[PDB]
């Protein structure tokens, strides 16, 4: 079985190495915290397009459960959402889980990986995260395909990849990722169903990694049973 | 890696041992060969009660590309097998797969694993070769189930199981296996996926191995394109 642990103020999760040459080399998890809850406070004073994005954004279908979702997150090693195209799943929850992280103080204690089935939407899925924070890839949002990749900053962020990046990487270790999400698990792919059987040794190893599986399908009691009849939310 | 080899005329890859039991344990390969073909052909001339089975084999839609699948899989480490459900993929590849072997002077250098998605299956499917063939379970076709197994005769022999026995087996090694079929892959299932990527890493180190999958007619572009766009044989 591989090595974890949560994320370190100096340890960049996506380059996987110690963080030696600048500021952060001695920034404290406290300190680091401030200084994104503010950043996100700035953004805001400055950036007016940004307003009627987040304004857009409040419209989707997945907002009403913003809170159950992180509740049942927080509680559970491993979760399932699930809900029709359209909802909001996979531009929203993990900015939801984000966000959660940033406003309570905890920006430090909070980086995801989410996988896509596919090159085109671990990219399009970047951008589109990136576009509704007001940002390029690269800062609060990274991707990793193969050949190809813009990691995001080292704390409080999202780095999307295809399955097989984060099985590459497995190999290595997820040293400091809270949490990884597989999203449209409803999709028949090999190397996602294996990556489910890597995962669940993970999570058995170490109870406070976070999985969460998405489908856009009602048929997620093959996976709700793999992983011990875990909670179901609906979205 | 798994270890692998070819079959080896003192190897049992069923019980994983020497052959300490029935004929020939010590004699060569040619001579183990011989045996069995003699041992087949006369069989044929004295069971006229096989012999109308044969007939109803004859019969059965597969039965025309007899020629095409033997020359496909013979010429390729990974082949598929797509055909409408009824036309004797199950019951007659494996069959078709040995006979080749028996009758072209080679028993000896021939076993078969073969999988299935249900416990009963394997068995039901087991005790049903053995039938079309004038035997009991327990000669040329065996099975091996968690709990339960009638192990076949060490050479020239197909074992039909569940994934799970696979799966086991693949820990420890599968040496002395010249094929492994994985049947009816399109009911999705997390660890018959498991198996396709150990089975690909297999077929890396041990291009000798043969591989066939076996499927009802659907899309089976992602199995082909896992496995270096191998043939499809359209049944
Ligand atoms: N690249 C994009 N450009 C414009 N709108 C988008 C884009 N991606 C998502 N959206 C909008 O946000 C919605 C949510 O999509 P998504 O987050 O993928 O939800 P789900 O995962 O539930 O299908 C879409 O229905 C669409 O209206
Ligand atoms: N247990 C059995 N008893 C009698 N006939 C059987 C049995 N199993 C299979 N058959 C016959 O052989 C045919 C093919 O079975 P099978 O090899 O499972 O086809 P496939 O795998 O292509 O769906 C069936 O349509 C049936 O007529
Ligand atoms: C019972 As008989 C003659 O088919 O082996
Ligand atoms: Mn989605
Ligand atoms: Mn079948």
């Amino acid at each position: 079985v591989v090595p974890w642990s949560p994320p370190q103020s100096n340890w960049n999760p996506w380059t996987s190495s110690n963080i030696d040459e600048g500021p952060l080399a001695f920034a404290t998890p406290e300190q680091i915290s401030m200084d994104l809850k503010n950043e996100l406070m700035y953004q805001l004073e400055q950036d007016h397009d940004l307003q009627a994005i987040l304004q857009e954004r409040e419209l989707l279908p997945v907002k009403k459960f913003e809170s159950e979702i992180l509740e049942a997150i927080s509680q559970n090693s491993v979760v399932i959402i699930r809900g029709a195209t359209g909802c909001g799943k996979t531009t929203q929850v993990p900015q939801f889980i984000l966000d959660d992280f940033i406003q309570n103080d905890r920006a430090a204690e909070c980086n995801i990986v989410v996988t896509q089935p596919r090159r085109i939407s671990a990219v399009s899925v970047a951008e589109r995260v990136a576009f509704e924070r007001g940002e390029e890839p690269g800062k609060s949002c990274g991707y990793s395909v193969r050949f190809e990749s813009i990691l995001p900053r080292p704390h409080a962020s999202i780095m999307f990849c295809t399955v097989g990046v984060l099985l590459r990487k497995l190999e290595a270790g997820i040293r400091g990722i809270s949490h990884v999400i597989v999203d449209e698990i409803h999709e028949r792919d090999i190397n996602t169903d294996f990556l489910l059987v890597v995962l669940r040794d993970v999570v058995q190893a170490y109870p406070e990694v976070r999985i969460v599986l998405m489908s856009a399908t009602i048929d997620t009691s093959m996976f709700c049973e793999y992983f011990f009849n875990c909670p179901i939310i609906e979205v």
